């Protein structure tokens, strides 16, 4: 109960909520019913509209009016936006030349240059360049500031989760807002747009800015503008904000506009009825450059144009049905749309199952538009699975589609021509930023990034410290002019040992045999050089990966290759190799088809053994380093150490052996050289991050040897690649993988065809950040390079996404 009967007088859009209830006056009270009566006739007054006119200059002021074009508005802070313009012969911000921005150019007592966040809702990328005749005053933002082509939303990409993820730099799964809709079973509360449990603050996780801004003694706007607050007031009020004395004036500010998702979810995303919202959205940035010109602070306020995702062509008729898959229907809860989410309709059903219900989906029609997951197997790109309102069961929607229960569902909820909400490596969901200000780079263009990436760079604008994020600070730092993070390297934790040759072959008991006993101090001299490092520096381009973490492992050097070897999970954690653009691939010869061979350096103790792999029947093994890229006859025998073997199902190993007889060789072709390096991945409470022994769930039948969630691989080149990959003079080129370790190919539904046909695109749909496998792993890769930390920090946020030009 509000009893709303005081008033708003002199406090409009006040920047503090207020008890006793009062009433309140802020930007929430609209949400929460609770405004003082007087709040529209004081605080949204809107005659005589937003622009000063000839005849309305140098007015007596009139209380009444929405601006003022009165002598005394500048000191009052609250002039029409063209007021200068139409009263003072001053020119609109657009019409001026740009001029580079060396230092702020502030009022006095201004103690840092202000944040203003201009926030626009399904703002897709390419509007960039395909709306740019209509919107001059975005398009000289972008020419003079810094830009990206684009940037990449958060999975879903839907709008709370990305403007939360904007707000935190964290995943969704992290701070909690992983949809538009959720349940949260340990609540039993749910979720949604509509409504009031929304405004329950036990939905939103971490720390957002403005939180963050505050504990830090620094004050910011609000986030929050009530959806019937017209565009022109919400600029007036921060215009009015930042005309306070210092002690009140906020430092960070956000606008956001509902234009151009709320059109483009009528018109599609090119719809001729875009081109209105467009040229709306450029009149208001129009007047907040206007207005900032009118404050002098044109040259002192670091603006961001930012968007939160993009939008696709969807309409009704691309929805597909999960009653055309399943008996079992009416069991079930799906949030539906362009991700699917399945639960249980009901917890006292010991009938309902997961398994069956995925079968059910599974590669069920020839052009099938969703494909099923389990969200542990969903690709560790997505980040999407370590939140208890992320149920089990997931689809992955195609772009340009629906899912839906029943078709009752789609036409008793065609209106809709756009929706959004797909994998984030799909271009049409691809955003916009724009950096323009004292602290960003004057007329630049910077590499596409993740807007998990912003909450650090805001955070470094306001000098604040970041809380706890998913960025890496640091690697934007190629944005700035000034206020740069210099980021330092983990240290080392676990330093490795390098064992010689301590034992003789009979000590080992593995059940493992290789055709090898077939016999000169030339090729022996030679060997021993090899097993203590002699050819390192070809394999092993970038330094070794550090380990940040307590363990026991031992550094392997071999001709071809070099490995960590880890004691505690019985294989490598990492295995290092080149192989140039000369390279040839070779075959495993027929004696040595099923070849292991004791490694004299490691303990029996400390080793895997063959029969573990004969007594279980759905694992086998595969190797890190591939016999088929042996430099030479005698190399190829250190390709089959059993310190080399790792557990592999035998539906993986045809994904592996693929990887490594084929696409190694074709990369380096391609890239003139490459560096590969492979190894496991132990993720078993599907966290992000890297399992300890206590954590791991399988292991080969009647052993101590964990078996991988995935496998990894880390392919280095030159940039420019005129240059080989192991003798490159700068910038690297990458490209990873996190491969999950399954025992069936049912996620590739061409599977029963040959490896050609359907492995390369398995591969690119799992394609990863070195930054995810760093997490995952906890290893520190590139730490001897010739290149600057914060441009390693960028390469190793890096993906490729396959996706051809936006
Ligand atoms: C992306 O970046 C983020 C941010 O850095 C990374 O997430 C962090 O990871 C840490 C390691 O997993 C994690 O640390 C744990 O936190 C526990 C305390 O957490 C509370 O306090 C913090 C700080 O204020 C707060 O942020 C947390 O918020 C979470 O939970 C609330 C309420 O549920 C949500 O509102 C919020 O959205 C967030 O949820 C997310 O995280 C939780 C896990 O915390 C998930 O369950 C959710 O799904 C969701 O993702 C919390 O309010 C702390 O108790 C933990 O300590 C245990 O383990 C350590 C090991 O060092 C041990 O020393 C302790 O003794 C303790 O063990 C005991 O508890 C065990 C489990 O109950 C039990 O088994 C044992 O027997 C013991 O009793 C731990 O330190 C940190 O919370 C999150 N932070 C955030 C914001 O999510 C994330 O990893 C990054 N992602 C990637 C891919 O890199
Ligand atoms: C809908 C109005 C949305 C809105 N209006 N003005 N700002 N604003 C907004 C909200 C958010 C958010 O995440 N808010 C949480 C929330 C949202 N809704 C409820 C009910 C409870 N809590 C983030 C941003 C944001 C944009 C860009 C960047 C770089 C950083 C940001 F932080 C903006
Ligand atoms: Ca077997
Ligand atoms: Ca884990
Ligand atoms: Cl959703
Ligand atoms: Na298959
Ligand atoms: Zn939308």
């Amino acid at each position: 109960w509000t009893a709303t009967s005081g008033s708003c007088k002199g406090r409009c859009f006040e920047l503090q909520e207020v008890g006793p209830p009062d009433c309140r006056c802020d930007n929430l009270c609209k949400s929460y019913s609770s405004c003082c009566h007087d709040f529209d006739e004081l605080c949204l007054k809107t005659a005589r509209g937003w622009e000063c006119t000839k005849d309305r200059c140098g007015e007596v002021r009139n209380e009444e009016n929405a601006c003022h074009c009165s002598e005394d508005c500048l000191s009052r802070g609250d002039c029409c936006t063209n007021y200068q313009v139409v009263c003072k012969g001053e020119s609109h911000w657009v019409d001026d030349d740009c001029e580079e921005i060396k230092v702020p150019e502030c009022p006095a007592g201004f103690v840092r240059p202000p944040l203003i966040i201009f926030s626009v809702d399904g703002f897709r990328a390419s509007y960039m360049k395909k709306g740019s005749k209509v919107m001059p005053n975005i398009e000289k933002l972008r020419s003079c500031g810094t830009h990206a082509p684009y940037m990449r939303p958060v999975y879903p990409t839907k709008t709370f989760p990305n403007l939360y993820t904007l707000a935190t730099g964290l995943y969704p799964e992290s701070h909690g807002i992983v949809g538009n809709s959720m349940y949260d079973p340990v609540f039993d509360a749910s979720f949604h747009l509509r409504g009031r449990e929304k405004f329950n603050h036990r939905w939103w996780g971490g720390q957002p800015l403005w939180i963050t801004a505050t504990k830090q003694g620094v004050r910011a706007g609000t986030f929050f503008w009530s959806v019937s607050i017209p565009h022109e007031r919400r600029i007036l009020t921060i215009l009015q904000w930042l005309s306070l004395p210092d002690n009140e004036r906020p430092s960070v500010y956000a606008f956001y506009s509902e234009q151009p998702d709320f059109s483009g979810h009528k018109y599609g995303p090119f719809g001729p009825e875009m081109t209105n919202p467009l040229r709306e959205i450029d009149k208001t940035v129009g007047q907040l450059m206007d207005g900032l010109k009118q404050l002098r602070l044109h040259r002192c306020v670091n603006v961001i144009f930012v968007g939160d995702h993009g939008m696709e062509d969807v309409t009704c008729d691309r929805t597909e049905f999960l009653s055309n898959y399943l008996t079992n229907v009416d069991d079930i809860t799906l949030v539906p749309g362009t991700l699917g989410r399945i639960r249980a309709k009901s917890i006292n059903n010991s009938k309902y199952d997961p398994k069956t219900i995925i079968a059910a989906l599974t590669c069920k029609k020839p052009d099938q538009h969703f494909k099923p997951y389990m969200k542990q197997h969903l690709p560790k790109r997505l980040h999407y699975a370590n939140n208890r309102r992320i149920e089990d069961i997931h689809l992955l929607v195609d772009r340009r589609w629906h899912v839906a229960r029943k078709p009752l569902d789609v036409y008793k909820k065609c209106f809709f021509q756009g929706d959004h909400g797909f994998d984030n490596k799909v271009n049409s969901m691809q955003t916009v930023f724009v950096g323009y200000g004292p602290t960003f780079k004057y007329r630049t263009k910077v590499p596409p990034f993740e807007n998990i990436e912003l909450y650090n760079v805001m955070c470094d604008l306001l000098g604040l410290k970041p809380a706890p994020n998913n960025g890496t600070h640091g690697s934007l730092n190629h944005l700035l002019r000034t206020n740069t993070f210099r980021p330092t390297m983990p240290d080392e934790v676990s330093r490795p040992n390098y064992p010689g040759i301590m034992y003789l072959q009979s000590e080992f008991d593995l059940g493992c045999t290789c055709d090898d006993k077939v016999e000169n101090k030339l090729e022996e001299l030679n060997k021993r050089l090899h097993t203590k490092g002699s050819t390192k520096e070809r394999h092993l381009l970038y330094g070794r990966p550090a380990v940040l973490y307590r363990t026991s492992y031992d550094i392997l050097y071999h001709t071809d290759f070099e490995s960590g070897y880890s004691e505690i999970f019985l294989m490598p954690l990492w295995t290092s190799y080149t192989i140039s653009k000369q390279a040839e691939v070779s075959s495993i010869p027929e004696h040595l088809t099923n070849c292991v061979r004791p490694d004299v350096r490691v303990s029996p103790g400390f080793s895997q053994n063959c029969l573990a792999y004969k007594n279980d029947k759905q694992m086998s093994y595969g190797f890190l380093f591939p016999p088929y890229l042996s430099s030479s006859p005698e190399a190829k025998y250190d390709a089959f150490l059993v310190t080399n073997m790792v557990p592999m199902y035998p539906a993986f190993k045809r994904v592996w052996a693929y990887f490594q007889r084929v696409l190694v060789k074709k990369y380096a072709s391609e890239r003139n050289g490459v560096n590969v390096i492979s190894g496991p991945i132990f993720d078993y409470n599907y966290d992000g991050l890297r399992d300890t022994e206590d954590e791991i769930k399988q292991y080969v039948e009647g052993s101590s040897i964990p078996v991988p969630t995935h496998y990894y691989s880390i392919i280095t080149s030159c940039l420019d690649f005129t240059q080989p990959a192991d003798k490159c003079d700068g910038p690297l080129s990458v490209s990873s993988f996190i491969l999950p370790h399954r025992p069936d190919n049912d996620e590739s539904c061409n599977s029963s065809e040959d490896e050609s046909k359907w492995v390369e695109e398995l591969m690119k749909m799992h394609t990863a950040r070195v930054r995810d496998i760093e997490h995952l792993t906890g290893l520190d890769f590139y730490r001897k390079t010739s290149r600057s930390y914060s441009e390693i920090l960028t390469l190793k946020t890096y993906l490729h996404t396959y996706e051809s030009e936006i």
